[PDB]
């Protein structure tokens, strides 16, 4: 049903399709294909559910946040740029549209929250957090707000709660290891306990919103509100004198909003990527395609420099690229549900007072990862926790022999399954300091260990160890701000007074694991299904 010989595009409602029809037309002249722009609704739930069945448009414009979905799903095709093309976008634009190293869609818009401020009321606005209080203080008496924006979802309050260290999922080339949020710290309790603090002392409202906030600032009652671009042109209408400028700084430190941009995919089912690539990187990402999609409906800051230089020129533009150049990607993972989530649970009880910041800041730090996997990250997980519950930190800290052994630590687990998938191998990489005093040393190796389906007796099929053993070439060495005698040593005496202390626990927590999930691991060994993941 995907035609091949010409291009169908979607892109949502509220973007400037008219003038990327112009940019269609322009294509079509040139080379003859005929480019069809359209605006289903709800396209972003549309796409997946045509695509799967291998229809659906060639080209999908939308926030970079799905697309990692839809890379998970095969439903995107890699994307080939030249590098040359590639200096013509920002770097961090390509950041968002990375899933596992690969090019997944081409960056076009970016957008995050600015500091939005009323010149009549307040020409000089506030550089900190910290300086709001006082200044709420001042115009009160003069009948006014300091400051209202959206309290109830933690998109707005995210850039003071993630000020200091604070992140979704901890970003790594490509990949985002969704085992590791950053949700709970320092910062995060700092810049949570500031907002409650706020509605304490009556500068805020918990029960604040969208409407009320917009309502407040474009009738001239608050001087600063929280907001992205398609929030402008209701200020426009308001008549209300208005800049748009850096978020604050908390203690210091930048707000760090999320950073959302706009990206366009090539559908892995599409007959046309090559056309869909042309009609991209020499039509669409040009100053002459952009500017005939933003003067139809403004893009807001661009991902193609050139371009974007020249909208710059507009302070409230220049303003939402550098809140943008200060922000957090969102990341481009479906998990990103339940972070929401746990976010938004906990900001709301904060603010209510039916949870203290710390602990809803803690629940949530450990909601945010619990989403489920498949076999291969479950059972990695349930081994991890399963060592770790067993005391194997106490084993480690107390391995004998002027020394201390200190910073136990359990790293993260391997797994390779045999090519015909009857087996099953585990990595477990150990770690420890030791103090010489003076000297201090970092030591890690790994504990390999075959994971077996076993039939005994006769009908009964169980789960069970394999030979565990230190892994020969992993032991390493590293020094800390002599050897090689001490590793010298350390090689003929530690891996096999680890793999002692160790294998027998390892033993017990695979029999400690999830019955079902023991049997489903079972079941796939035997058939020699593969659900584990080539790294
Ligand atoms: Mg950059």
């Amino acid at each position: 049903k995907i035609e091949e010989g010409k291009l169908v595009i979607w892109i949502n409602g509220d973007k400037g399709y008219n003038g990327l029809a112009e940019v269609g037309k322009k294509f079509e002249k040139d080379t003859g294909i005929k480019v069809t722009v359209e605006h289903p609704d709800k396209l972003e739930e549309k796409f997946p559910q045509v695509a799967a069945t291998g229809d659906g448009p060639d080209i999908i414009f939308w926030a970079h946040d799905r697309f990692g979905g839809y890379a998970q799903s095969g439903l995107l095709a890699e994307i080939t740029p030249d590098k040359a093309f590639q200096d013509k976008l920002y770097p961090f634009t390509w950041d968002a549209v990375r899933y596992n190293g690969k090019l997944i869609a081409y960056p076009i818009a970016v957008e995050a929250l600015s500091l939005i401020y009323n010149k009549d009321l307040l020409p000089n606005p506030p550089k900190t957090w910290e300086e709001i209080p006082a200044l709420d203080k001042e115009l009160k008496a003069k009948g006014k707000s300091a400051l209202m924006f959206n309290l109830q979802e933690p998109y707005f309050t995210w850039p003071l709660i993630a000020a200091d260290g604070g992140y979704a999922f901890k970003y790594e080339n490509g990949k985002y290891d969704i085992k590791d949020v950053g949700v709970d710290n320092a910062g995060a309790k700092a810049g949570l306990t500031f907002l409650v603090d706020l509605i304490k002392n009556k500068h805020m409202n918990a029960d604040t919103d969208y409407s009320i906030a917009e309502a407040a600032f474009n009738k001239g009652e608050t001087a600063m509100t929280i907001n992205g671009p398609w929030a402008w042109s209701n200020i426009d209408t308001s008549k209300v004198n208005y800049g748009v400028t850096v978020l604050p700084t908390f203690k210091g430190q930048p707000s760090k909003p999320f950073v959302g941009v706009l990206s366009a995919g090539i559908n892995a089912a599409s007959p046309n990527k090559e056309l869909a690539k042309e009609f991209l990187e020499n039509y669409l990402l040009t100053d002459e395609g952009l500017e005939a999609v933003n003067k139809d409906k403004p893009l807001g800051a661009v991902a193609l420099k050139s371009y974007e230089e020249e909208l710059a020129k507009d302070p409230r533009i220049a303003a939402t690229m550098e809140n943008a150049q200060k922000g957090e990607i969102m990341p481009n993972i479906p998990q990103m549900s339940a972070f929401w989530y746990a976010v938004r649970t906990a900001v709301i009880n904060a603010a209510s007072g039916r949870q203290t910041v710390d602990e809803a800041l803690a629940a949530a730090q450990t909601n945010a990862a619990a989403s489920p996997t498949g076999l291969a990250g479950s059972l990695t997980n349930a081994l991890s926790n399963g060592l770790l519950s067993g005391g194997l930190l106490g084993i480690l800290e107390n391995l004998p022999l002027d020394i201390k052994v200190t910073d136990p630590q359990l790293l993260e687990l391997g797994l390779v399954q045999s090519p015909d998938g009857h087996r099953l191998y585990v990595t477990i990489p150990l770690g420890i300091k030791l103090q010489v005093n003076l000297l201090r040393l970092a030591v890690k190796l790994d504990i390999t260990a075959e994971i077996l389906a076993v039939r005994d007796k006769q009908e009964r099929i169980h789960l069970v160890l394999g030979d565990c053993t230190h892994s020969p070439g992993s032991l390493q060495i590293s020094l800390l701000d002599l050897l090689d005698s001490l590793t010298g040593i350390l090689n003929k005496v530690l891996p096999e007074l680890v793999q002692g202390n160790v294998c027998p626990l390892v033993n017990e927590v695979l029999r400690g694991l999830d019955i079902t999930l023991v049997h489903d691991i079972v079941n796939m060994l035997i058939h020699g299904l593969q659900f584990v993941i080539k790294v």
